[PDB]
């Protein structure tokens, strides 16, 4: 009912939607709320007036929620799964904690791997990034809680925590999507066929709208990356 208005860092060109896995992330939570919001991109570089008013200190992303402005990814989500709370607006949290855990050491194992220069360290971290992508297909393949007795021993439910999206899959989903467009481009690294866990995740994830209209261009997604992922010769 009050306005909802999210602040995100805009791309290459100063005005679309630009590589920020924390501003996708929010952008999943509104959308799956259901309420009524708008997206402002913001060029670092030449802020509005409007924008130096509202977050002084230049934190992106940052929420506008009535008159009141949050800042920290954490916190704002925090806020909008509190406040947009059913019957209007459903709850995303997920109900296994271990949802909010699996592979959230995948996007630091892949940072590695992409900002390494050194040629002696690429298959050690090429591995470290694998393993963390094995420990994520297990929790996918593992069966939850409500699954219980129900192939034998394998999870074929579609997101992290059920069959429907949650705050878990908004974290995930947009990390995994910039390892993805990213080690394709500058590694010619894939996730293994075998890791068929994760490939069932991500075509369920790219058939939603919320995850695949919330995605930045691979253009962009490549651009922010391009500097540190050739500096390995």
């Amino acid at each position: 009912q009050p306005q909802v208005e999210l602040f995100v860092k805009a791309g290459s060109d100063g005005a679309k939607i630009g590589n920020c896995p924390f501003s996708q992330r929010l952008f999943m939570v509104l959308w799956l709320k259901g309420v009524t919001f708008n997206v402002t991109t913001v060029d670092t570089k030449r802020r509005t007036e409007t924008v130096q008013k509202l977050c002084p200190g230049g934190q992106l992303p940052f929420l506008l929620y009535g008159t009141e402005v949050h800042t920290d990814t954490n916190k704002i989500e925090e806020f909008l799964e509190a406040v947009l709370c059913p019957p209007r607006y459903p709850k995303l949290a997920a109900l296994n904690p271990e949802s909010n855990t699996a592979g959230l050491d995948i996007f630091a194992k892949f940072s590695a791997y992409i900002k390494n220069s050194n040629p002696a360290l690429n298959d050690n971290l090429e591995k470290g990034l694998l393993k963390a992508l094995k420990v994520l297909d297990n929790y996918l393949t593992s069966p939850l809680p409500e699954e219980v007795d129900e192939d034998e021993g394998v999870s074929q439910r579609k997101f992290l925590d059920g069959n429907e999206l949650t705050l878990a899959d908004c974290n995930l989903l947009p990390k995994l999507h910039i390892v993805q467009v990213v080690c394709k481009k500058y590694r010619g690294f894939t996730i293994p066929e075998a890791f068929r866990g994760v490939h069932r995740y991500l075509s369920n994830a790219y058939a939603r709208e919320e995850f695949a209209s919330t995605c930045p261009d691979d253009e962009e997604i490549e651009l922010a990356y391009e500097q540190v992922a050739k500096a390995l010769k």
